């Protein structure tokens, strides 16, 4: 078989209709090969769980990579005032749930070989009404550059990248799913010039050393050479 590394990685976070908070798109050099360090690190975290070490030992380090997502969103928050307006009031006073989605789309190669250019998924939340998170959300279209929002099990960190074009998260090192995706801070970036620039800018809620990136590890299985 040949490897199939994802070329580019993008990814999305949105809230219910509104134009989409966040996102991004890695490319090279930011979607890193394991290396047999990487692979040895990956292989102690894991060790002490046979089922997460039977999916991790079907993977050469080529086979997986880093993407390292860069945190601030590449574009500049297109929503028009009176949305901005309509979802501020939404996230306050409505009295239905509203969805928080985080994409994920791998793009592949073809010409390496496989037939399936692009695999993704996504991952949801319902923000239920009058719930902590979904005021806070609110409460940082007002302004203030020190405030922000922790929602809980948003980012999927292990993603396979299959050759069909449904990527899943990685039910074997995220045995209890939702419950094992890692929680993200959000904030609301404003630069003076409807007098404010604005973008927002996500973080993994126990990010150290690296705050301005979220990395998502992603297992390809080998493709076929072309035809």
């Amino acid at each position: 078989g040949v490897v199939n590394q994802p070329i580019d990685v993008t990814v999305t976070l949105k809230l219910g209709g509104y134009e989409p908070l966040f996102t991004m798109s890695a490319q090279q050099p930011s979607i890193v090969p394991f290396t047999p360090q990487a692979y040895e690190e990956l292989s102690q975290q894991f060790d002490p769980y046979p089922l997460a070490m039977q999916f991790i030992s079907q993977y050469s380090p080529e086979d997986i990579v880093t993407a390292q997502i860069e945190g601030s969103s590449g574009a500049l928050w297109r929503i028009s005032p009176p949305s901005r307006a309509q979802m501020k009031q939404e996230l306050y006073n409505g009295t239905a749930d509203i969805t928080l989605r985080f994409t994920w789309n791998f793009q592949r190669d073809l010409a390496k070989g496989g037939t399936v250019e692009y695999t993704n998924e996504k991952h949801t939340l319902e923000l239920a009404p009058n719930s902590t998170a979904r005021r806070q959300l609110a409460q940082l279209l007002e302004g203030r550059p020190d405030q922000s929002v922790v929602i809980p099990h948003l980012f999927p960190k292990y993603i396979r990248a299959p050759n069909g074009p449904e990527a899943n998260p990685v039910k074997q090192l995220q045995p209890d799913e939702e419950e094992d995706y890692l929680g993200v801070r959000i904030q609301l970036r404003r630069e003076q010039v409807s007098d404010f620039l604005e973008w927002w800018v996500i973080e993994l809620q126990d990010c150290k050393a690296d705050c301005n990136l979220l990395p998502m590890v992603i297992f390809s299985d080998k493709v076929s050479p072309p035809s």
